């Protein structure tokens, strides 16, 4: 008789959760394999092709290294947490994995910043600072040094406490998380991305002669990369400011809605690592050639 009520309960209790888990696991697995393969191909492309060993491509290889760190270590953990909302990797990985995720984000945004800086001095203010690949290696090492150092507090606050275990930041007072997460948002997101936007805007005014055509191609590619980065990282950055600085989502009226929003934001962060190699494949003929050689083999 009441078949419609039975169908509604079947959708809520079985059909919807099953489809939700399927889409979640499929999106994560697809991003995982695509990111691993494409970033490994970025590194292989610049290692086999000596003519692609430019300062920009060296920084892009570093960006692929940071994306591979995130994708290989943190992505499976983020997937399992978005599934169970609990921590199953133990007290030590509770510090290590979030630490490596934050270090990956810092290396990513600092690498994009240094690419924007190299392009801005090369195009807008030439002949002030020499930019060489060998100095790019030192800039990359310093990027990793700074990133590993400044994310130590992130590791220090992580704790894995019994409830099943939960891994989360532990704060002795209400003010410290607000100050720290304000600084985290401004340093890893807003400030570098706003400065990169102003730099690339000046580069666009300057560029728009074989060198100018090659520079237009590479600058269009780098602008796309920065834009997709800002888009992929906006949701999680805003949600963490709202949670940690404004105290939102403490209520559990629709706890599943908060879980879905945070889950999609985590997945967007991991999707950026899969996106970047595809961007090089469509906006760089040289990367596209090396990727074609990889797929043919
Ligand atoms: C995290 C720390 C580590 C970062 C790592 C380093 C990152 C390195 C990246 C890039 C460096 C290159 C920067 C490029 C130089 C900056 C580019 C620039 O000068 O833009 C100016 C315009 O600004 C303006 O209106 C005034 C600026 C208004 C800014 C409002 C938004 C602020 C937030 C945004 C971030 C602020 C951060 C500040 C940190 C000190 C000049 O305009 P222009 O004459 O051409 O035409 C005028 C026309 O726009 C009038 O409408
Ligand atoms: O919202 S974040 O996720 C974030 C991430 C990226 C950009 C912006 C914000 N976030 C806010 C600041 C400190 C941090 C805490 C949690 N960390 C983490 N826990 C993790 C648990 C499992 C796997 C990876 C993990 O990474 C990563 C860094
Ligand atoms: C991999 C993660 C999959 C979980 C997706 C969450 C979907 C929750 S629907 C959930 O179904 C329950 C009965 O099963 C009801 O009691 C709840 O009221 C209703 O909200
Ligand atoms: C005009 C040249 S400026 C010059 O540029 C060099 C680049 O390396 C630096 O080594 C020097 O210190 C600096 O004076
Ligand atoms: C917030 C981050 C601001 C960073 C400003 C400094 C940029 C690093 S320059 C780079 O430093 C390396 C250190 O190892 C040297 O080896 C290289 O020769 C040199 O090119
Ligand atoms: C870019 C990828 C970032 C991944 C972020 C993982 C979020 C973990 S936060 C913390 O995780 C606990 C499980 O340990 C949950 O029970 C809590 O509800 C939640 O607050
Ligand atoms: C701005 S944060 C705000 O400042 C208060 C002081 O008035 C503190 O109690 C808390 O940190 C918070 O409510
Ligand atoms: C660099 C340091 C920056 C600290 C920023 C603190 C911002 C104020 S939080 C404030 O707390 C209220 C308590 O009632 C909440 O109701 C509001 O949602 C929220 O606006
Ligand atoms: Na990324």
């Amino acid at each position: 008789a009441s078949e419609d009520e039975f169908l509604r309960y079947l959708w809520r209790d079985y059909l919807y959760p099953k489809q939700y888990a399927w889409v979640l696991i499929a999106a994560y697995v697809a991003v995982f394999v695509v990111a691993l393969v494409g970033n490994t191909l970025v590194c292989l492309a610049v290692w086999r092709n000596h003519h692609m060993r430019t300062v920009t491509n060296y920084f892009l290889v570093n960006l692929s290294l940071a994306d591979v760190l995130a994708t290989a270590i943190c992505l499976p953990a983020s997937l399992l947490v978005d599934i169970t909302e609990s921590w199953l990797f133990g007290h030590a990985l509770c510090k290590v994995i979030p630490y490596l995720q934050a270090v990956s984000v810092s290396v990513a945004v600092l690498t994009l910043s240094f690419i924007a800086l190299d392009r801005w001095y090369a195009i807008c203010h030439p002949l002030l600072f020499k930019s060489t690949a060998r100095r790019a290696l030192g800039s990359i090492l310093g990027i990793w040094a700074v990133s590993l150092a400044i994310m130590v507090p992130q590791a220090a606050v992580m704790e894995c406490s019994s409830v099943f275990s939960v891994c989360d930041e532990r704060w002795a007072d209400d003010l410290a998380p607000k100050i720290y997460h304000s600084c985290f948002f401004i340093v890893t997101y807003l400030a570098p991305l706003g400065l990169m936007a102003m730099a690339y805007f000046q580069i666009f005014r300057k560029l728009w002669v074989k060198q100018m055509r090659a520079r237009r191609k590479t600058a269009k590619m780098l602008m796309v990369v920065v834009l997709v980065f800002a888009l992929c990282y906006l949701p999680i950055s805003v949600l963490n400011v709202l949670k940690r600085v404004f105290g939102m989502f403490r209520q559990a009226s629709d706890r599943e809605a908060v879980y879905a929003a945070f889950t999609f934001s985590h997945w967007l962060v991991y999707a950026n690592s899969a996106a970047n190699p595809i961007i090089y494949n469509f906006l760089s003929g040289k990367f596209r050639e090396q990727f074609k050689a990889a797929f043919s083999w």
